[PDB]
């Protein structure tokens, strides 16, 4: 495995011992931090391209990047022990190198790159989350009371959003298996509405898979410029589109047969949230659906499985970020009901919940006049 | 248990899906960001201290501290998420609590506190760990072009001896078998000698397991200090003397059975390494055992076990923080035979490895 303790030489019996193992345990969770520091300044200092460029043992990368030979030795070594990079043995020693699929995730301009990972961490993380102390003493609620959305700016997406295409292969594949198994086909025309796209990769995967869709995809001029040119990068130019604009004035058009919504929603307030969900099925054909990816957990928020533990951690990066949280089953079905909407599947990927939505069938059951008025104004 | 990523969801070998795959791996490596800071912060509005007091539901703990109540609950639920406090879910709500062993870990003045590790952290390493490029590129050396010992000064050790107690125990009780089955037992007598004994843990749990032994801490004056008051908490204090101040400048003693350097080599480099090493063989009295506790590795430098691999990092941490190294087994047999030492033992510890030597001639 790839832990940092070896616990068979733990003992567990006495409170005494228990103390020790918990404070292992704590221990290995604390030095977490150095994984993000050594990669990032690897980052910095070149060495990811550096070895893509030419394999090389820790004294010539040093030479090549102008750092000291034993430092260096160390930072490769660390990332070696992370699994991060690789070695090749020639008959005097060896060498370090990236893997392919290592290369995919650490290069600049790739499609999966995690450089505009780094660089946001670098420049924004960081140095929030050494103050998130104070962030939690003060809240996310602005001078009037009123809880914020999430502080990440425009600026700040237009290095993250390339950052985070690696989520959407493995969602968008069981997203289209659950598609196609409804009755949904690449055939036939459909139109996808992408809210917030960041760089359009979902629905640019979602055009390749079906080829006669179109997609339009919403988000500020910046960030639709970089969706635009990945749709080119991927030969769906044709079917794909932007449209730029501030996403919660809503009037996104009609007829749409998918409206998705990924990493959208843990950025939000319950109120601009719910006026979210209003817009689109303001926009769905009669039989369309609404897809949420995100951070979902029960309101039980146990820590269950993997996705359950990350959800209830992105929380905690959506507050040290001023706003937004890792909302829950329960609150996504409010906001479907106030949207006239009934939520039909829930589907796990790797880090995310899939929930898919159609049009509400049946009535409130309370009828209308000024009675079920006074419950909606309420 | 611990994974953050559903990896059974992550299936296929094409190119793609094994860049996917790393790039998971990867992005669950970086976010382990998150859980100091969850933890430390924490720790500065004093949540650990309150949740020991009375177990609190989130509104009622935001209020006690000042907090929040929105953001109290989700750093409480990233606490809980880590398993580092516990909590309740009943009809009544959500009541959050900590377990008596996470108690013992998260308060200050308890013998494995990692609170002096907490403000470490805050104080040192985090600020430190966001400019490791630049000691990357200028490396770990002084104004002359030589190598640098490690640069954390004792004001700082104050705080962060005490939150590395928690090392100790199962290092004392490996390496306390192994004297036992070497003829060394209670009911006769041994002077040990702790050369940066930080508070005396190791020492102290000795003087426990050898009721007839007498152990002798080296370290600077106000960590003497620490170390003597928790002697006296453990019940070894009339066994257990410290001797204040640089311990370069000498005034070891002499007739040592014992003599201890644990978490101190890698602060060292080559230089003052095999200085020390000669130090203390000759401090040795016949018989007598150097035991190094350390992060040491091959000089393959494979991460073939969790002590490798922690000693790779280990090493990162030392330079991090000005100089050191996790050194090689080939080293310190180098340093051995320079002070007429022989390695006789490697033993295996959580995070650590015993290198035992003695006296060749
Ligand atoms: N009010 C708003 N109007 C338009 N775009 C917005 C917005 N608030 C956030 N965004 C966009 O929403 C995106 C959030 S990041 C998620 C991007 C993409 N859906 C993915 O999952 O990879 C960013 O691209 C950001 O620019
Ligand atoms: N030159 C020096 N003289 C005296 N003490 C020193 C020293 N250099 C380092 N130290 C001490 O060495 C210790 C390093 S931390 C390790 C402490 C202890 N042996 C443990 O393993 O828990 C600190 O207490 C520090 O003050
Ligand atoms: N909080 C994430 C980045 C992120 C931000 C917004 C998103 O919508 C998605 C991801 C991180 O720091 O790793
Ligand atoms: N480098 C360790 C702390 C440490 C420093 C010096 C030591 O001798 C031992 C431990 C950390 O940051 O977690």
């Amino acid at each position: 495995n790839v832990s940092l303790v070896d616990e068979s030489l733990l003992v567990g019996v006495t409170d005494e011992d228990r103390a020790v193992r918990s404070a292992h345990q704590f221990y290995e969770r604390l030095i977490g931090l150095w994984a993000p520091a050594v990669m990032e300044a690897a980052h910095e200092l070149g060495v990811f391209a550096a070895l893509a460029e030419a394999p090389a043992d820790s004294g010539e990368l040093a030479r090549r990047l102008d750092c000291d030979a034993r430092a260096m030795r160390v930072l490769l070594d660390a990332l070696y022990a992370y699994d991060v990079i690789d070695r090749i043995h020639d008959t005097n020693g060896f060498r370090y190198l990236l893997s392919a699929e290592a290369r995919e995730c650490l290069l600049p301009g790739t499609l999966f790159s995690l450089v505009g990972k780094f660089m946001h961490d670098i420049n924004v993380a960081w140095p929030a989350w050494r103050n998130l102390a104070e962030v939690v003493r003060h809240g996310a609620r602005d001078t009037s009371g009123a809880e914020s959305p999430n502080g990440i700016a425009q600026e700040d997406y237009e290095s993250l959003v390339g950052g985070i295409n690696f989520w959407a292969p493995p969602i968008v594949t069981t997203l289209s298996r659950k598609l196609r198994a409804s009755g949904r086909s690449g055939d036939a025309t459909a139109s996808v509405l992408d809210v917030g796209c960041g760089t359009g990769l979902y629905s640019q995967l979602l055009l390749r898979e079906f080829p006669r869709w179109t997609a339009t995809g919403l988000d500020v001029e910046r960030i639709a410029t970089l969706a635009n040119a990945q749709a080119l990068r991927l030969g769906v130019e044709e079917r794909f589109a932007t449209r730029a604009g501030d996403f919660w004035r809503g009037g996104w058009g009609t007829g749409y047969d998918l409206v998705l919504f990924a990493n959208i929603f843990h950025l939000q307030t319950p109120a601009s949230a719910v006026r979210l969900m209003r817009h689109a099925a303001a926009c769905l054909a009669p039989d369309g659906l609404v897809a949420v990816v995100d951070q979902i957990v029960d309101a039980d928020r146990e820590p269950k499985t993997p996705q359950d533990r990350f959800a209830l951690l992105f929380a905690a990066s959506m507050t040290n970020t001023g706003g937004g949280d890792a909302y829950t089953f329960q609150e996504y079905e409010e906001w479907f009901t106030a949207a006239g909407l009934q939520r039909i599947e829930t589907l796990d990927t790797p880090m995310h919940r899939i929930l898919l939505a159609r049009r509400a069938t049946e009535p409130s059951a309370v009828p209308e006049g000024q009675a079920s008025e006074n419950l909606y104004f309420q």
